[PDB]
C-alpha cells in the first residue's frame, strides 16, 4: 500500500521547480506521479517549495479544515502553487488538464508522528 504521508508527496510535492513551466505542467505532472493512472483525478495542487518547508507548516497556523475536522494547517507565508485541474476536453485515458499558477498560503492536514500533512486542503 501507500502510507498517508507518502501519497501526499507523491500528489503534491514538486521541489525541483519554483514555479509551473508553460501550460503543460500540468499534464505532465499528473501523469508522472501517477494521478492519472487509473482515471483522471479531477483537481490536484502542487506545492513548489522544499518538503521541509511543506512540513513545517504542520507547526504553524492551525485552522479549520473544509470538512470540519480541526488538523488543518496553514503557511504563514504564500508558496508558490500550482492548481492543476480537467479541463472541460479530458477523458480517460486522454487527461488534459489547466494550469493556473500562484502564490498563496497552503492549507494542509496533518497527522500521525512525525506530525507530516497527509491532505491538501486548499490555497488561499
Ligand atoms: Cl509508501
Ligand atoms: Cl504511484
Ligand atoms: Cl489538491
Amino acid at each position: 500500500k501507500e502510507t498517508a504521508a507518502a501519497k501526499f508527496e507523491r500528489q503534491h510535492m514538486d521541489s525541483s521547480t519554483s514555479a509551473a513551466s508553460s501550460s503543460n505542467y500540468c499534464n505532465q505532472m499528473m501523469k508522472s506521479r501517477n494521478l492519472t493512472k487509473d482515471r483522471c483525478k479531477p483537481v490536484n495542487t502542487f506545492v513548489h517549495e522544499s518538503l521541509a518547508d511543506v512540513q513545517a507548516v504542520c507547526s504553524q497556523k492551525n485552522v479549520a479544515c473544509k470538512n470540519g475536522q480541526t488538523n488543518c494547517y496553514q503557511s504563514y507565508s504564500t508558496m508558490s502553487i500550482t492548481d492543476c485541474r480537467e479541463t472541460g476536453s479530458s477523458k480517460y485515458p486522454n487527461c488534459a488538464y489547466k494550469t493556473t499558477q500562484a502564490n498563496k498560503h497552503a492549507i494542509v492536514a496533518c497527522e500521525g508522528n512525525p506530525y507530516v500533512p497527509v491532505h491538501f486542503d486548499a490555497s488561499v
